[PDB]
Parts: structure tokens; sequence; C-alpha cells
């Protein structure tokens, strides 16, 4: 209920590999925050293109993750931890605004999620916060999105 | 003033699966560039956004506006000089004022609309549109700066 | 008589990396079909083909334009039924003259035209052109078997 | 010069993964003929989509194997095992004529291309021949390549 | 007592990429088993196990010989039953006495020998080589065990 | 000098993906031994098959990662941070003995690869350690390397 992984992620989250960037929920709460992470390494497919001989996770991820993160705190917080009304259901970004990156992220670190809901109507979910790297502040993010059932 | 792929190639340092441009089709230093991106099924992304119902994450739709307004920085500040450019980076420095009005799905031709806002040195500020078919299918304002890599 | 993505998803048993056919333009049972491919570096067969010079393989274009007369075999018979779909496998026999005049690269929207040229039964040989912006890439022939998955 | 083994092959081959398709060449006579073979695994990427359930090697693959076996040929007909002269040149199909499917490939097989000179004269070269498995022709075609210039 | 991959698949838990056995030759239900995975440069895991040198990783031998194992075992226990086997996956207990004696690379014919050591329950113990050509290219034994999913 | 990041393994270790297996190393001593570390995602090709709806990092691929760690403890011991050198160079594993699975590494997870020298004679290294996720120990393996020209 406060604490979920990968297993749980997947039931939940109709997004997959290469776009499942949610790795594990430390803290959640309804309606009100979630704290989860993604790992880091290079064994991900994305730092075959950014950059060669330089890896650096794309920021625009770093954004998706978050948003993810939102999206599974907007699932549970609607209709609890039920599978089977989540996968037929999507997610759909609606807006994006004040995201301001302030360091890389390598492989090798645990980027952790922070995200708060400033804002929720229905399926329409606004959430904002940061993206962090052993508690310093990577990134941070608004974002708008809104649940879906798939047509 | 079309540069192809190859040409793309020796500007951005981005490759696969993160080099999201295809061709420009127009370029005006210091003004605005437009280019665009085919959206295929046969791509990786697809496997998973989402299974049965492919949709081009908006994420990558607002990269592949970065990267235009790279190209357009790029040159823009050395001209088509593909000694300088391997030696250089981008990074994403803010996103802003982002609206994804239609779905942009395998089969779309991507193309973007980016002017520039304001620049100096290696900071570069643009914003505009990535459409399909003539309609508005998102806009995106952004701030990226090259650097050495 | 236009599909899209996931009307082709329903009908085809291709998937990712071998669906080469992103949308269906126009579809005249028995006799034609005008569908096409977005060609796009964001492809992980131009990690191979080439390294520094992206060319979409040439037997790819054929397997576009098989899978095009399949759909359109397919269709023609038993119109857009996911159902009956399934348990019907159309695999090819033959191909003939092939010719490739024009590479084919990112940025391309590749364009199949194949009509039928004769049928009887579950033999369906069709044949036509593959094009890029209105020109001849390649042209080719095939025979395809429809049967029982 | 009559067997080579994948080191070889990629010396005069441009192509690379996925679409090196010729896994060793067993047997060579400049001008005349190539017996090469690529195996055939699950491990390949383009069974994902072609069948899920079902892998099937795609015949269109079998057809470029056969080229990428006669291009070899082709090349090394003409200035023998030289990579340094391989790097400047390419080969591509013209055209491909009379291809037959007789059997299915799949996971296990042991795909081997065997490629006749039907006719030659400068960069133009003809080929035809047969991909067959444990004995049996499971496909066979013919081809005109050319060997152009990279650049 | 041959198994094709249609077969396989509908035994071991294992896919792509990671389903390193590709048909059954031999079989004697809680006793030995003979299969083989054909090596090709078409597989990823050589883009990086080396650039320019491909070669197979021995660890992924080691793996090949414990899912060849894992048919073993639940073939005998279970026989050729899909249903039950979709319920279950194996784990690697232990690894012991593997040597590498010759590199394995694209065009062979990585062959797995293995024969029960011992074997309680859905704990098995087995032991063997793998052959390229009739020689030993490796050694392994090791302990797996089938749990419910 | 004893803490090197992705960049420095990539110019040392001749891996590249999807098999270079060492994220980050956190502490080294020449000749004696090696902390390591490779985060575990799901954004991982090897979880599509390994296993499907129950991601499971394949008990082998720790040991390779144990196996890489060793390498860059062996390479660095000889010559340092030498990347020139490094292309000139090989390591082959000879034998892998006594591994044992204690608990599965799964996505979040932060493998951690301890290893320290067992004996160093000639070409021949010997390494052995564990690997651990929160100070468990997750996997146990003992390894023998050569080192050899490129
Ligand atoms: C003569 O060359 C051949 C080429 C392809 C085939 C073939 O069986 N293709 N596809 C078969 C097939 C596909 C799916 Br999907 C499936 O579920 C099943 Br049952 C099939 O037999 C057979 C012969
Ligand atoms: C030309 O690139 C090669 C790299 C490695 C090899 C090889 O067969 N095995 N291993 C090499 C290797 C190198 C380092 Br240094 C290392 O730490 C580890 Br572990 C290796 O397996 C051969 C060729
Ligand atoms: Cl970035
Ligand atoms: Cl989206
Ligand atoms: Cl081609
Ligand atoms: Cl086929
Ligand atoms: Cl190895
Ligand atoms: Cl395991």
């Amino acid at each position: 209920q406060s604490q979920f992984f990968i297993e749980h992620i997947l039931q939940i989250l109709p997004h997959r590999y290469p776009m499942l960037l949610v790795d594990r929920i430390t803290e959640l709460q309804a309606n009100q925050k979630i704290v989860a992470y993604k790992n880091i390494t290079f064994n991900e497919d994305v730092f075959n293109g950014h950059f060669p001989n330089k890896p650096i996770f794309p920021g625009v991820l770093i954004v998706e993750g978050m948003a993810q993160s939102g999206g599974f705190l907007a699932f549970t917080s609607l209709w609890g931890f039920d599978p089977e009304i989540a996968k037929t259901k999507i997610v759909y970004f609606m807006t994006i605004d004040k995201v301001k990156f302030r360091i890389p992220v390598t492989p090798g670190d645990r980027l952790e999620y922070h995200l708060e809901v400033l804002k929720h109507k229905g399926m329409i979910w606004q959430v904002g916060g940061t993206a962090q790297v052993d508690g310093k502040v990577v990134a941070e993010a608004e974002l708008k999105a809104m649940i879906a059932e798939r047509e």
C-alpha cells in the first residue's frame, strides 16, 4: 500500500520495455505524493545513441519517469491496486511546464522521483516535483497527464 | 536548403535509438528551422508505448524538436562544420509551455517548426510546434546548451 | 478503404521488427492496393545497412510489397475480419521480375502499389512497384498461397 | 583462400548487425562459385515478429543471404582477399528473378548458400543458386549485382 | 525423443534474448539430454562481446547447458505438459567445475551434453560438456530448481 | 586511483552493450580487492526473456559481472589506468568455481561485486568473492583468468 516492486508496477502501468521507466516505489500517499526510482545502468539501449562514448540519461526520459510515477499514483488513488481495471487503461501527456535540468544523470545513478499532486479532477492529474540522485536535485518538472480507457 | 540524414549525422552527436530527425527542409540562421522525422511501426519504442496501441512518446516529440533546434544552433554558430561538431554534445537545460493536442502514430510525418527566441554563446532558447499534415500536434519551448564532449 | 496501423495489426501476423506496412491508403477488392511505410533513421536495420550510410534493404522493400499484397488477397476474400485472419496464413511461393532503380533512405515515404495480376482459388499473383514521391524505386511480381494457420 | 570465417567476412562485406547474414564460407572458387552458410537460432531479433509463437526465417532474408554470398564471391574473384579495397566498394542488387521458397527455415537450421556464377563482365555479376538445409533445397534464386563505389 | 523450437517454447519459460537452446536431439527421462543452439553473427550479444571479435560469452554457454538440463528435468517429471510448464520457472542454485577450453564463434553449432548427477523433487543436479564438431569447448556442473511461478 | 566511473571502465574493458555489466568502481586496492557495482533496471533487454512477467537478473550474468570486475582489478594492478595498453590486452576466464546463488536479483537492485585476489601466479589470476545487494550476499563465486596479448 506504500511500497511496490516491479511486479506490482507491471500490473498497474501500461508502459512496457523500452518505455517502462520506474523500477520501484518506496513511498505512496493516495491523492498526495509518491516517491519512486529507476536505476540507471550502462546496459540500457538508449545509451548507444545518447551519447556514443559519453552516456547521459536523456532529460526527456527523466520527465517520462516522473510522469509514470505520477500515473501510478493517479491510478491507485482512483481504483486502488486493481490490475484488472488497469490492464485496459493508457496514459496521455497533456502538458509539461517548468522543467529544469541541473545535473546530468549517468550509469550508476539511482534516479529517485518525488512527485506531489498539485491538482487532479477525475482522470486529469497534474503533478510536479523533482528527480534526485544521492539526495541532490537533478531535475525539476511539472506535468499534467490523463488516464484514458483503451478505445 | 535540404540537409539529409548523412548531413544531420555530421552535425548532431545523437545516434540510434535517440537520433530523432530524419531530414531538414528549411534553415535560416538565427531565425528558424523546419524539419521532420518519419514515424513507422518498425521502431523499438513502440514495443512498449503502448502494446497493441502505438503512440509516439510525447517526450520524444519534444526531443525531436530540441534536436531540430540543436541543428539550427550548431549551424548558426559555426556553419556546416563537421570538424567542430564532432567534439560537441548537447544538454537540455529547460522545457516549458508544452501542450500535446493530437497523438502521433505510425504513418505520420512529424514535422518540427522551431524559431530562435533568444541565444548567447552555447545557450539556445527556441520554441515552436510539431505538426502532422498541417495541424499542430504539439507546442513547446526549450533551452539547450552546446558543450565540448 | 483507409486502414491504419491498428487495423493492420489485426489482419497481418507480422510484428516488430518485421511488420513493414504502416498504413493503407486505398484498396479495391480483387484489383489493387496502395499502402506505405515510413522510413526513418530510428530503425534497427540501419545499424548494419549500412554503418555511416543508411539504405533501406531492397529485400525488405519486396517484403513490404508482399505484406501489402497479402493484405489485399486476404481482405478481397474475407474483408476486415480479425477473427478469420487468425485461422489463415498467407505465405509467398515465388517472387520474380524484381528490379531496384533508386535507393530508399530515412525520410522517404515508401509507397507500395500492387494489383492482382491473376488469382485462382487460394493462389494469388500480385505485382506492381514501390514508389517514393511519385517515382518508381522498385518493381516486383509475387505469388502467394492462402492456407489454414 | 577457399575457407573464410566471420572475421574474414567482416573485412570484406560492409554489412553489420542486424543485416550481416553470412557466418562462414566453406567453398570458394574464383569466378565460378561459393558455398557459405548462416546458422539460424531462436536468439535473433527477427523472430520476435516473424512470427510470435511460430519462428520462421524470412524468405527475403534467405535471398539477402544468397546475395551477400554472391557479393563476397564477386569481390574476391576480382581483388582477392583485399580488405583495404573492400571498404571502398559496395555491392547492390540490380535485379532478382525466379525466387522459389520450398521449405520453411527455422531455429536450429544451418542455412547453406550455394551460388554459381552465371555471367560476369567487370563490376556486373550475375549469380544464381539455392539455399539448402540438411541437403534439401529450401529456396532458389537468381540475381544480378553491381559492384559500385562507396562514395 | 527429439523436440523442436516450437516444443521448447512450450516447456521452458525463457524467451528472447535468453532462450539459448534451439533443438533437442536426444532425451532419456531422468538420465541425459543432448541438445544444441546455433551460434550466428546475427545475435545482439555480439555487438558487445566483442567489437570486431565475436565470441559467444562463456557464461551463456553454461546458461544453455542449464536450460537443457531444465528441459530434461521438467519432461522427466511431467512429460510434455505445456499447461503445467507455464506455471513454473527455473532457478540457478549453484555452478561448479566449469572450464572454458575453446572459444565459441559464429558458425558454430553449440552442442549441449548433460547427464543428471542427482535429482530430488524440483531439485536437479546435472553435469556435462558443450561440444562443437565433436570437441569439448566447455565443461560444467550445475544445480537448478523448478519453482512455482 | 580508487574511484572510476563508466567513462573510465569503457577505456579499460573491451566489453560493450549489451555485455558491459559494471557501471562504477567504488574502491580498488592494487593486487588485493575491488568493490564495484551495476545497477539493475527493468529497462534492460534481458528482462524481455528472463522472465516474462517475472524479471530476474540472470545468475550467470552476476558471475559475468564479477568476472569483469576481477579483470579490471587484474589489469589495473598490472598497469594502472592505461587505456592505450588496455587495447593490447585480453583476459580470458579459464574456470569458474563454487558459485552459489542465495537471493534473486531484480529491477531496482544495486548489484555490488566484491572481489579479492586469491592467487596471482604469472599470467594467471584467481579471484573470488561475492555479489551483494543492500549488505546481503546474493551470490558467491571463484574464477581464474589469464592475461594475454590481444
Ligand atoms: C514453402 O515455404 C514456406 C514458407 C512459409 C511457410 C509458413 O508456414 N509460414 N507461416 C506459417 C505459419 C505462420 C503462423 Br503466424 C502460424 O501460427 C502458423 Br501455425 C504457421 O504455420 C511454409 C512454407
Ligand atoms: C579484440 O577484442 C578482444 C577482447 C577480448 C577477447 C576475449 O576473447 N576475451 N576476453 C577479453 C577480455 C578483456 C578484458 Br581486459 C577483460 O577484463 C575481460 Br573479463 C575479458 O574477457 C578477445 C578479443
Ligand atoms: Cl539531455
Ligand atoms: Cl505521450
Ligand atoms: Cl539493398
Ligand atoms: Cl517468409
Ligand atoms: Cl567469455
Ligand atoms: Cl538464474
